[PDB]
């Protein structure tokens, strides 16, 4: 944590006297799924470069989606880029000095579960954080009491009453696809994984891989939040003896009216 | 490693003018095991925080202790707290240079293993290092040779002539409940973990789940101490679909009658 | 990444200027393995510490082997020496800017695989990253596009065309012995394994455990460079209830005849 309490509490106010729009609920929005914040209304728009203390990727999107009033990260931070994990959760931390009480995160995922396919969206039941058996962890360092404890318990850190609305959600929309749930687990890239190593994760009982969200989710729990998530896989990862960017930003447009109508529904019961 | 040859120099001539006290072996108390010092004799305490080069966690205390001239660390230092491994095991070789011969370390895991129950003290015959793992080790750097070898080995760390002294010990004792033994692994925390990674844990082959220990073994061995130590298992970790700090602070009082006649015993035959 | 793109450039321009030698292959050669340097016709030989940039290790010895112009790097860097892996890389995107095409990694390794012996050789078909699980990746930072993109893909990081080539080399020389494969594995280090390391690495799919290449490997094929490499297996590390420097180092000497025909046959079909 490079940043002071006081730094958290500058940004919070400068968004709280920039923007009428008190939300309840904050979505990250992973790649090539930044197209939900288009169904907003009432929207204000903030570069993350206008923002004091922000870090660089990307903008924050205030609005109402049906019903509640939300705030959603177009774009987020990654390890890989360079960035230590109190740089990459910065903004979860504000989102509670904000009033947020819900944090909503999504991702593209490689799928490690034999049974997946292109296109399903598996809900986030549990994950294994590979970089904090290291002791790469945002909480790592001296523990502020002003937003949390400094042993945290996380298993139970994906909200099991959001979960059993969200199935509920999925059958009113009628899709003929089960909605998967599995493990995610996050490592640091930014190369792709060769078979040995997807081989490995998958027998560690890893459903879904990527190189994100983990982060995010320690520090919401540290600080209160109420999460949910879910991972959009895009590729089925090879398993015996190629995965690119373009494949799964392609796959991103493919299944975006369904991942929209979806979170959209789901702002129904969350609840406030 | 911050520090230069002559610091741990400076540091161990301050505690030589300072005690009378000449310490063959050296104990490491663990989360709620501090109350071992309370039966030294001729004891003399120094607060971390007189002891120039120490780092910040607690106390150091020297004494005698069943026929043997012993030195306790009342509190540790632990990765989570931001500090580098060559800064949490400074004592250890700080011990080396007064003369010390044998490191006992103890500490407060988590049950992995599905026979153990609460309250067993598990004899630690062999570990895994997850954070070394991925580099983070606290022989990093270049290598000191008037301390030790560039490659040394670990596979025979923990002593076997100890660990069978301590079977005998225990029988005269006359417990009911056997001397558990088994291997401890190690991970950064600060965050207690989630049960798809505990699930894997147990399948590494690990028994037992800490955040600490390790380091200080890897570094005693290092310089050639000779070590021994083992886990109080305060808590049966969840293997399907919670746990706090105050659990293992307890747990810590319920065996310390327990603890305390152990490693007194122990002290008998180390031997000198 | 602590060099700008104009520091490579320097170094590289460098060496251009202080030999005529242009050439189109390098070889790494690891721990007892610098003897391959012997062969070489109109040889020159730069001490790292007369190279702008270059790290702290050891000498670049450029040459003709067997028809074809290359260059080796007569010792390496390592993680535990407390390199950082853009330091531990920096010569393969040197070498990328002096025009080199392939790149022949080799290692001294511990074997994992039951069936391996003291003195085989195993080329490489796959690896697993442990360092890069936790983030600690030659990659890390912002990514320079005038080397690669930015999520390179590593599943056909071993060139297939090569280990085939390799296979049919090793029968024309009429070895007894035939030519092992198998995955190698990253760990960092300085320490040898424990036990229950060493089980735990066998079941995660590793035929072969050493402290290096992986890094070299990534960012070899971030630039594109096509990678071929071998592990000599210098020891059976033990699975059940000690390994040294010097066991390794007498091992090199030990197979030195049969890995300079082999390195040197191989550079005959790589191709140009
Ligand atoms: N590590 C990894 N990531 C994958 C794979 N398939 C898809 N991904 C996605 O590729 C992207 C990079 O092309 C990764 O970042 C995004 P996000 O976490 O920002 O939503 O998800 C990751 C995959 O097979 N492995
Ligand atoms: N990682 C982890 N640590 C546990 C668990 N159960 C008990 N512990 C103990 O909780 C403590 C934190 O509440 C950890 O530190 C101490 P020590 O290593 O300083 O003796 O031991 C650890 C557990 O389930 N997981
Ligand atoms: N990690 C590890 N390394 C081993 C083992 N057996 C041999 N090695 C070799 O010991 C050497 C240290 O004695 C390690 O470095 C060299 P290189 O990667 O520079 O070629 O290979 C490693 C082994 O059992 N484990
Ligand atoms: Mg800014
Ligand atoms: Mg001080
Ligand atoms: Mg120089
Ligand atoms: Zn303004
Ligand atoms: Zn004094
Ligand atoms: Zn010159």
């Amino acid at each position: 944590n490079g940043y002071t309490y006081e730094d958290y509490q500058d940004t919070a106010k400068w968004l709280l006297s920039h923007t009428e729009q008190r939300p309840q609920v904050a979505v990250i929005c992973g790649s090539g799924l930044g197209g939900l914040v288009n169904k907003l209304t009432q929207a204000q728009t903030f570069d993350y470069s206008e923002i004091p203390n922000f870090p660089e990727s990307g903008r924050l999107v205030f609005g109402i989606l049906n019903g509640r009033a939300c705030v959603m990260m177009q774009g987020r931070f990654h390890m890989y880029e360079g960035y230590p994990f109190w740089k990459v959760t910065f903004p979860v931390r504000v989102f509670r000095l904000l009033g947020v009480e819900t944090l909503v995160v999504t991702n593209a995922a490689g799928g490690l579960n034999p049974n997946f396919e292109v296109g399903d969206i598996m809900l986030i039941r549990d994950h294994i954080n590979l970089p904090g058996f290291s002791g790469e962890n945002p909480l790592r360092g001296p523990n502020e009491e002003r937003f949390g404890v400094r042993f945290p318990a996380m298993s139970d850190a994906y909200d099991r009453d959001m979960r059993q609305k969200a199935h509920s959600t999925w059958k009113q929309m009628g899709e003929q696809r089960e909605l998967q749930e599995g493990t995610y687990v996050m490592l640091g890239g930014p190369n792709f994984e060769t078979v040995a190593e997807c081989r490995l994760l998958r027998n560690l009982g890893a459903d879904a891989v990527g190189m994100s969200t983990v982060p995010e989710v320690i520090v919401a729990r540290h600080c209160g939040l109420r999460v949910f998530g879910f991972s959009l896989i895009t590729n089925k990862v090879i398993m015996d003896y190629k995965a690119n960017h373009e494949e799964v930003l392609e796959a991103g447009k493919q299944a975006a009216q369904k991942l929209e109508q979806f979170v959209s529904l789901l702002m129904a019961s969350i609840p406030v």
